[PDB]
């Protein structure tokens, strides 16, 4: 019952919203490469580590194991070679002029996000294409081991194997596949959800979708690099789209293979 | 003096976004890859090629009320300042709740629903089952972010079947069963799950106002405002189901 | 990107507003030729002035009508309403209509007010008197609209005749025309006043021809009182406005009506 | 909703009306 004119459009209201409102679009990264954190990372040009150590001239010839013989007479060397990327953003007009937000870390979320996407892709993938095999473990170039069940069988990969590489072994698989594995040993005992992954096992675990069949192995000789990158925007005027693209290159290989392995029932 | 607690509460604010801006556009996909990819999903074929590139967001009105008779005022006690930003700020939360988990929702808010329809239901043969098939479903980049919704019931219910005699999952959380994040909502009738990094919600203006109703004697706090919240992305979320 | 900032902007055209206008939505034409007073209390007298002995009768009606009615003539206040209605959305979409869309909106009220009242076919109750069709006006008869005006003018008295003006709708005018189409001279672009002999002024209300002197017939406003209000539930401000009118006529036995 | 007096009887809608009034 006042007679004032609330011309300024000023809102008391405001405050009595949540308090946690951003005012600037933020979000979390649509995917990540689960493999970077126990391999080795590197920036440098032309990469080159022999797969050589530890001569003794023996007179005991035997060397370690006759796996690891047998295929470091493919080569003496590892020698990363270049492979193409592409990256593309695409924010469209009217997100542009229609409103004033920011889009930076919405362009950074889309580009970085989707290198891992790529070197996980090809590294896992079931069925290589011209030019990758040589990275994928599911190529044939490793070998298959065969327990009566899944958890034999991991055993049965973790026991053929070097003593060493054990030591500082680690696993991937799925995580659906890892509760079968414990549905059934939980039977008429203690529950073991409860319980760390590490110690059914023994030794350090990773959980990823991609793994249809488990790994085994010390993730130290695998390696990947990345070589130099080139960024720059552009804008298609028929069509109002702004792109931002990125584009570098990179390889990935393992040291030595024998040095893992595949678990199967 | 007089305190007391939130009323009512919207579970969802954990994971959703949360914006003030007064005029919000964003795109729907975020990045495409080079020349090697194969073919996007069926779904966001679709999708995408009818709803366009970007997603508006559309003001909708209400209003909140609150009524405090006048006996009430000359008792010595001070509800102006407390009482009511507790009872109106509830009113915001369970506006979004009713409109978001509504089995059939009222014209002109259909879009913002998740059971509005335009999601898949698969179907387990039992929740368990129907839980972990629907996570088989959707795109895997949504499966490693996503998140499952659903009342605590239903969570009781997968127990007595993984009962498996001498062990029980009374003790265990809901995490390690199913491999994700749960919230627990007495609402959610269907387990509903994805990435709710997608869904977003904005408030871009308010009003408070106040009046004396002279002949009744009751004094009024109103407030109103605009919002509205909608999915980047249908193919996403998906249903579970018997 | 830094913004939608553009030069875009000169080549968008100069006539843009940046802010809202626009026209009186309703007007009166009667206050052309009527006169128009602010007065509290208003009071005149109905005659003029008388001449000397040798005056012959005046005319049979001026003698009832001032027997009856009296010497002076009473301008009584009457109410009305004006109403304006603006929704909350409408207020905080950054337009300003607070200023000019209510003014262009309430004087306009006023004015329709007026002619809905005067031009009334059958009045409501209350309100009789104003109307110049509620009856006590003689409907003279020509055999067709041409022949009626004229012969209404030459009903009233001369000093009313040598002042007199003439309303009407458009339309009729047209058919006055057809008949003095008169083969090849064309009336539609000769004015209106050369036929007739006198001013002439066209609006759509006035149904039957209405004729005399204007100077007589008055209207006054007294008093205004303006408000504003929210009503909180429905969420639309408010703002109204009311006063206080009449209008009456010096003497009825000027106005005249024209009928085939 | 106000709750003042209105004693003085001044008229703020006057300006409202037609200018060309003759007093």
């Amino acid at each position: 019952l006042l007679h004032a004119l609330p011309t300024g459009n000023d809102s008391g209201g405001d405050k009595l919203l949540p308090k946690t409102l951003s005012k600037e679009i933020v979000s979390e990264p649509f995917a990540k490469n689960q493999l970077r954190e126990k391999a080795r990372l590197t920036n440098i040009k032309g990469l080159e580590i022999p797969r050589v150590s530890y001569t003794l001239d023996d007179d005991d010839f035997i060397t370690d194991v006759e796996t690891a013989k047998e295929l470091k007479a493919k080569g003496d060397t590892v020698k990363f070679t270049t492979n193409k990327f592409k990256v593309f953003a695409a924010i469209s007009d009217t997100v542009i002029h229609g409103s004033d937000v920011d889009l930076v870390n919405w362009v950074e979320n889309a580009l970085q996000s989707g290198l891992a996407a790529k070197e996980r892709k090809d590294a896992l993938a079931v069925s290589p294409k011209s030019g990758l095999e040589h990275m994928s473990f599911y190529n044939g170039s490793v070998k298959e081991v065969e327990g009566a069940d899944m958890y034999d069988a991991i055993i049965n990969a973790l026991a053929d194997l070097h003593e060493d590489y054990r030591d500082n072994a680690t696993i991937y698989m799925r995580y659906a596949d890892y509760v079968k594995i414990i549905s059934v040993l939980s039977n008429g005992t203690t529950n073991f959800f409860d319980t760390p992954a590490e110690k059914v096992f023994g030794k350090p675990v990773v959980f990823t979708d991609a793994a249809v069949k488990p790994i085994v192995g010390d993730f130290n000789y695998f390696g990947i690099n990345y070589d130099g990158t080139t960024y720059d925007t552009d804008k298609d005027v028929k069509k109002g789209e702004y792109l931002f693209v990125l584009t570098a290159w990179y390889d990935q290989q393992r040291t030595l293979d024998s040095a893992f392995r595949i678990a199967k029932a």
